[PDB]
């Protein structure tokens, strides 16, 4: 999967 | 996976 | 699961 949105 | 969307 | 996004 996608990984996670970043800061 | 992709890499995520940006923050 | 992939990296994390961009800034």
């Amino acid at each position: 999967p996608p990984g996670p949105p970043g800061p």
